[PDB]
DNA sequence: GTCGG
DNA sequence: GCTGATGCGC
DNA sequence: CCGACGGCGCATCAGC
């Protein structure tokens, strides 16, 4: 809302230093500043005054002076009109496309969606799938598409053994209304971190065999990509493609897991499978809290 | 780019 | 053919 | 001043 013009700015230098420049650190330090300012209450009015924000220096409180003159970056402008560095940041937003891939392409004049779609032996699988879902992958998934996607997953999961447990973590289980992809974690009783059978791809074949899992980015023993959609009727529209991530944790490490991807950021910096220690033993996710998703 | 040893 | 490094997503 | 700044699974590349 407020110091959006700032955030925005921001963000954008953030996705400049990653893409183009391949500068991972200066683009952290980027989006920490957008996220303190983000959740700053009062509407800016210079450079000083962010300078006071943890994450804001001497760079970005100048940067912030200018736009407050001027509306603008020369630096941004400059850039945003650089058809060589435009069109790399632009083409990593292709799934499977990061920063070495796009300088690649564009250094051979591939620089839009049409070049790529012309080049097609040019691009490994992931990026074919990434093209093809490409306007599909930016869309949100509302909550009330994310539980019938739940029922098809439980369901099927269930089918293939009654002993799996399956749980649809992120944003979903902490309540939000809408999700960016489906993050599901499976464990089964005979899957301990201390000892294992195709667990994973069974589950990922049932569900392909039902028609929800249509396309597959990676897949191994522990972590599946891919790509799922709902069935519509033959009179009503079609649902966008879906992203879809599967993990198999142990038993032990399953509430551990659990906790881990539910989330959210900010509450669990407050390990994934949990002066060196000793493994505990947990039956819940209630045993970690001994030693609610809904209100985090 | 920002922080802090 | 194998291992170890890198690219990528998250 | 000058180094830290995150870790991990899978696909694919570089190198022997
Ligand atoms: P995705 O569904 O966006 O995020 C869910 C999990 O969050 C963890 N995570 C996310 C992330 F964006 C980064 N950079 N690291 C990370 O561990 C693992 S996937
Ligand atoms: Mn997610
Ligand atoms: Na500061
Ligand atoms: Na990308
Ligand atoms: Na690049
Ligand atoms: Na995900």
């Amino acid at each position: 809302t407020l110091n959006g013009g700032i955030t925005d700015m921001l963000t954008e230098l953030a996705n400049f230093e990653k893409n183009v420049s391949q500068a991972i650190h200066k683009y952290n330090a980027y989006r920490k500043a957008a996220s303190v300012i983000a959740k700053y209450p009062h509407k800016i009015k210079s450079g000083a005054e962010a300078k006071k924000l943890p994450g804001v220096g001497t760079k970005i409180a100048e940067k912030i002076d200018e736009f407050l003159a001027t509306g603008k970056l020369r630096k941004l402008e400059k850039i945003r009109q650089d058809d060589t560095s435009s069109s790399i940041n632009f083409l990593t937003r292709v799934s499977g496309i990061g920063p070495s891939a796009a300088r690649k392409f564009v250094d051979e004049g591939i620089k839009t969606l049409e070049d790529l779609r012309k080049n097609e032996d040019k691009l490994n699988h992931h990026q074919r799938i990434g093209l093809k879902y490409f306007g599909d992958f930016e869309k949100r998934i509302p909550r009330e598409e994310m539980l019938q996607m739940q029922d098809i997953v439980l369901n099927e999961v269930k089918k293939v053994d009654s002993e799996y447990i399956a749980t649809v973590c992120g944003s979903f289980r902490r309540g939000a209304e809408s999700s960016g992809d489906m993050d599901v974690l499976l464990t089964h009783p005979s899957f301990t971190s201390e000892s294992q059978p195709k667990l994973l791809h069974q589950v990922v074949e049932q569900l392909q065999k039902v028609h929800f899992i249509t396309d597959t980015l990676s897949k191994g023993e522990t972590k599946f990509m891919g790509v799922c959609q709902l069935p519509s009727k033959n009179d009503e529209k079609e649902y966008p493609h879906r992203r879809i991530d599967i993990r198999l944790i142990p038993k032990d490490q399953y509430y551990c897991g659990v906790l881990y991807f539910t989330g959210s950021d900010i509450f669990n910096k407050n390990n994934e499978y949990t002066v060196a220690g000793e493994p505990l033993p947990v039956d819940s996710e209630k045993d970690i809290f001994d030693y609610e998703p809904k209100d985090r």
